[PDB]
């Protein structure tokens, strides 16, 4: 009981990047720094941005920043903490009926806004900052316009689905597929953020 370990912080690897001509994803950490500051939780590296790429010691998603707050997945996160320049951070939002966790956006970086115009045809971005056309077939809903494997959104959860103006309209969460091929998503309606508020 002496000699036990505990579960590392999520660590910020790197962002995608989306404020100017094109969106592309950065690495601002490697495997082996990650897998030192999840067991420190000291992170000096600033942030910039709204989306990034975060990851555990075994597994790698998305995390958005959303009035304020640096929303994730809870199948990716959990309960651990994530590293900051003062140490791990607890989350001040958790709601495994959800599959939702939140951080406090840190300081460095941008927080969306959730889109109050109403989205028709919304926009994913992917792991590797791809964006991909989405038709809103619901309120957490969304049929693909172009189909592609399911190898090419893992990873992607807790990434954002955009307003043709860019706002924030959910959290994807979740991918409906049929024989391989992704057919539609479904995401954290970015309303049901705001009730957890
Ligand atoms: C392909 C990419 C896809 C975005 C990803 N999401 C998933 O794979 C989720 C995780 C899990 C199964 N998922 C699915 O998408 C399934 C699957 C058949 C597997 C494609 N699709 C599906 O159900 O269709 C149905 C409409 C949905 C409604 C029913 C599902 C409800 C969603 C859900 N809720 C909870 C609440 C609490 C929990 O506690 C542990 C756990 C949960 N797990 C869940 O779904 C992803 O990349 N993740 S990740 O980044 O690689 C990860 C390593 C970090
Ligand atoms: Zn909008």
């Amino acid at each position: 009981m002496a000699s036990m370990k505990k579960k590392g912080s999520v660590v910020i690897v790197g962002r995608i990047n989306l404020s100017g001509d094109t969106a592309y994803a950065q690495q601002t950490r490697g495997e082996e720094g990650c897998q030192e500051t999840s067991q420190t939780g000291r992170d000096k590296n600033q942030v910039e941005g709204e989306v990034q790429i975060v990851s555990t010691a075994t597994q790698t998603f998305l995390a958005t920043s959303i009035n304020g707050v640096l929303w994730t997945v809870y199948h990716g996160a959990g309960t651990r903490t994530i590293a900051s320049p003062k140490g791990p951070v607890t989350q001040m939002y958790t709601n495994v009926d959800k599959d939702l966790v939140g951080w406090q956006a840190p300081q460095g970086s941008r927080s969306l806004t959730p889109c109050t115009c109403g989205s028709s045809d919304l926009y994913l971005v992917t792991r590797h900052a791809d964006v991909i056309p989405v038709r809103r077939r619901g309120d957490s809903t969304g049929s693909l316009l172009s189909p592609r494997p399911l190898s090419y959104l893992k990873g992607s959860s807790g990434g954002p689905l955009l307003c043709p103006a860019g706002h924030a309209v959910g959290i994807f969460r979740a991918a409906v597929s049929t024989r391989g091929v992704a057919k539609a998503v479904q995401f954290i309606p970015v309303e049901s953020l705001e009730t957890t508020m």
